[PDB]
């Protein structure tokens, strides 16, 4: 259907809008403390204290296959991002510092995005 095709290119268009907040907030990572998934050869109790893994990459996959429905889905895997780590880490680590310093600059780039995603429907 012609309705179907405009639903899809709205996908494609918030993909698109998506795509450069990934970027945005991975910028925010220079140390690429959250580029990839934690390793489970090098932490290998990880899954008995984080139940849902996430990293940048992981998230990227998803974007291209359009698997984000809306922000709203994309938030929730940026923020298991930084929860995961603020948990797993003590604060006195350079792991929990970077998760907080991406929290507080991501807040920026994603309060802009909320806006783009509403104001263009």
């Amino acid at each position: 259907s012609m309705e179907q095709v405009a639903m899809e290119l709205r996908l494609t268009e918030l993909t698109r809008l998506l795509r450069s907040v990934l970027d945005q907030l991975q910028d925010k990572d220079p140390a690429r403390i959250f580029a990839q998934p934690v390793s489970l050869k090098e932490v290998p109790d990880y899954l008995d204290h984080i139940k849902h893994p996430m990293d940048f990459a992981t998230m990227r996959k998803r974007l291209e296959a359009q698997g984000y429905k809306n922000l709203h889905e994309f938030e929730e895997d940026f923020d298991l991002i930084i929860d995961n780590c603020m948990k797993y880490n003590a604060r006195d680590t350079v792991f929990y510092r970077a998760a907080v310093r991406l929290r507080d600059q991501g807040g920026v780039v994603l309060r802009q995005a909320r806006r783009e995603v509403d104001s263009i429907g």
